[PDB]
């Protein structure tokens, strides 16, 4: 009923990988603006149901200290039977997950009103690599591997360049398929935002991840001065670059 | 010649560990306002003669990506030869250093301007206990303890209450000593703040601390949506208390 969704299909199948991230607002008088992604979880529901199903869940977060900083412990109830498998408690990055000038205070319980939701659908969790996955192959490394994500802020007018951290190599490295992989590759609203390269051929640049995975890049502690909404709703991606640089 | 300047003596002897940290304002038309603080050192100098050399260099930064995520990668030249150990060139988190609505594009070098400097001087380095130090040598922990620092902001009048991570333990833990180190705790200006808790004894809570050592905290990570000058001018440590949670 009138909520603002978003549906991505990345992988055709029966089964997904479901990426999920809501936008909220706390209930309250003075409300936080923040931005919730949910662990991935995987589904065989049509993607146009399971959207109206994640559209009613009840969210609450409580802010907390942790040896790495403030996070967010999220808890997600008020699940239908179709969501048995969402993971329904979990901890984010506080700094990430709230908005610019938005701020929580600690040790308290809020519940929040979710305004936005967008659902993406992945290949299976097998089939996905992370940027940490590769960091525990790399040895001897002498150059970084560098994304570039190009952005437009549609509103605003402003151009927005975010380099993103991909791997480091030992020193062809950049393959037509790597090329190609890059040039193409998209932007999907989780983690805040999360680059997605399909890996079909896995020589040079691509080497030691999985044929036919695809391969997803944390962009959110990019935005931790950002709100998340914001740029998903503003933000067009326009163009994927890369560089190769000697560490 | 008219900087503002804070001296803190938190060691007496003619040997001391000097933390520095910086609010600079970016030299441009729309300037980035932030906070830089030096990897800790070693000085004989007086702290009354080294504030005026520390107040004397220049400052340049570039924002990077890493895989950690956005980073400042610090220059600072113009070193007289009092501050021939300084520190001159290092990397610190972009979004702790950086004011609250403030921006900086990737990939390009910035001068600063150095609007204020803080001096604070520590016991010697093998003195110092970081959170980091202490994580290694547990086992099979129980429970937390956390720090509450609490401040007010004398000009808004607001009460911030900030927890902060200090160790786990395995499960009298909480000693006099314990208690008195944590209410008498001092927090100064590096790191964006800096919580400094003397350890004399080092029975129960303690534990694995060298004698007549300073533990010291980082508050930075939750300051990434603070003006770290603003904090450290405005905010007014009142009270510190502390927590024993399970995990
Ligand atoms: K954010
Ligand atoms: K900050």
């Amino acid at each position: 009923e009138f909520m603002e969704t978003y549906v991505n299909k990345l992988h055709e199948g029966s089964t997904y990988t479901a990426a999920v991230q809501y936008n909220v607002l706390e209930k309250d008088d003075d409300p936080a603006s923040l931005t919730i992604w949910v662990p991935m979880f995987q589904s065989s529901m049509p993607a146009d149901l399971l959207i109206k199903e994640l559209a009613n869940v009840n969210i609450l977060v409580k802010q907390i200290s942790t040896p790495k900083g403030p996070s967010l412990r999220v808890m997600i109830n008020s699940r239908s039977a179709v969501l048995a498998q969402m993971p329904s408690k979990f901890t984010i990055c506080a700094n990430v997950s709230l908005d610019e000038r938005s701020k929580l205070a600690y040790d308290v319980t809020t519940p929040c009103e979710i305004k936005a939701c967008s659902l993406t659908c992945l290949k299976s969790k097998n089939m996905l690599t992370t940027v940490k996955d590769l960091t525990m192959k790399t040895l001897n490394p002498t150059h970084d591997i560098i994304a570039l994500c190009e952005f437009e802020n549609i509103v605003t007018s402003k151009k927005v360049i975010i380099p993103t951290y991909l791997r480091s190599i030992s020193v062809n490295i950049t393959t037509t398929e790597f090329k190609n992989a890059i040039t193409n590759a998209k932007i999907i609203p989780y983690s805040g935002l999360l680059l997605v390269i399909t890996v079909t051929d896995n020589k040079g640049a691509f080497k030691y991840i999985k044929p036919q995975s695809q391969f997803i890049v944390d962009l959110g502690a990019y935005l931790e001065k950002e709100s998340i909404y914001y740029v998903t709703t503003n933000w067009k991606h326009t163009a994927t670059r890369f560089a190769i640089k000697p560490m």
